[PDB]
């Protein structure tokens, strides 16, 4: 099994959540500049769309889209209980956690990692970010799961979009309870391993 | 079961997988501009960001969220077969094109239907709905269904979102497998049926 990434990209997500099962794999650095592999092979042959996170299984197909490799990854181990059980209810709930994730909050960011944005463009990303950080601060508050009462791939996922903000200059003192909820995902062993091996911890 | 939408918007999508799958509910259609249903009720109170489509569900809930709201709603009959059975890796890739079309595909035409938009802003969305589009084509040209070998909900959300470009200045002629696709799918009973329900102003 191959998960392709970046160094602190939206693919750390699938790699922490690899690292809380204890699934075998091997992570697949990719320059996502030449949009060839750290091996040196063409990404594009891979996802054609050149993006991360993508994950190859032993069969030889590939999956992409965060929503659907995170969940993929937590069913082969449910022991680790990354995800609702199948069939359950919850599990919608989750759906909808992680689609909110990859279709608004992840996009919101997009424009600040842009080359050739506008002030303004940037001003009215960085605005929309803010909004929403306010409004998953407010849905936080007293509150240590994103989705549901027990840890799963929405948290993983969200940590790591969390630590955009402050790459992207918007301070985070201002969201109080999602300091907290990101530093309590943030002791987790898998979380610090997965980061150790991206070279960012 | 509640279904809230506003005609012709990304909430057609659910509206007529519950058709197809034959499901008793009811559409209550959302005043957007001012988030009012036909009910009287402040739609901020079923859904708090004032977006549609939402579900509210026979349990009580309300989901939001297309790819969770479709997998839902495909899911409450397996003898309409809308969507793999769980368990199958066959539901990972409904997942991933759920995602896709989500979080990249119809996110590339906000800037199309926002009114405040540049012209410049504008002129870069109609380049990447365009460069979304000639791939579909081409993804297309080659099967019958965009997920897996039958027609499923994925197949819906395309059709629904193939609907949009026209109108915003992109001629769908230049993509014809994309044209075949949507014509066949534009025939079913279910389709037509939402349509006739949401065409009524
Ligand atoms: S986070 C890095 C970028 N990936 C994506 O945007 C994937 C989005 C999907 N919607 C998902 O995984 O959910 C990326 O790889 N960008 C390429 C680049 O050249 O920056
Ligand atoms: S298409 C209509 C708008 N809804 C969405 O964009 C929902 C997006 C989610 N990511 C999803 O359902 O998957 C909408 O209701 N806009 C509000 C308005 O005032 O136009």
């Amino acid at each position: 099994m191959k998960l392709f990434i970046s160094p602190g990209a939206c693919s750390l997500a699938p790699h922490i959540a690899l690292r809380e099962t204890g699934a075998d794999f091997e992570a697949v650095k990719v320059d996502l500049a030449v949009r060839k592999t750290e091996a040196g092979e063409d990404f594009l042959t891979v996802n054609p769309s050149g993006k991360v996170p993508a994950l190859t299984l032993d069969s030889g197909e590939t999956l992409t889209e965060n929503p659907a490799i995170l969940l993929y990854i937590a069913d082969q181990n449910p022991a680790s209980g990354l995800a609702p059980a199948e069939g359950s209810l919850d599990r919608y709930r989750l759906l909808s956690r992680l689609s909110f994730l990859g279709s608004e909050f992840h996009k919101a960011f997009v424009p600040l990692f842009a080359p050739a944005t506008s002030d303004e463009a940037k001003a009215a990303a960085a605005e929309s970010v803010k909004n929403h950080l306010a409004a998953l601060d407010k849905e936080l508050a007293g509150r240590d799961h994103y989705a549901g009462n027990a840890f799963s791939v929405a948290d993983i996922y969200l940590y790591v979009m969390l630590g955009w903000p402050a790459y992207v200059g918007i301070d985070m003192a201002a969201y109080p309870a999602l300091g907290a909820y990101a530093g309590k995902i943030a002791q987790r062993p898998a979380v610090g391993a997965a980061l150790k091996a991206e070279g960012l911890a």
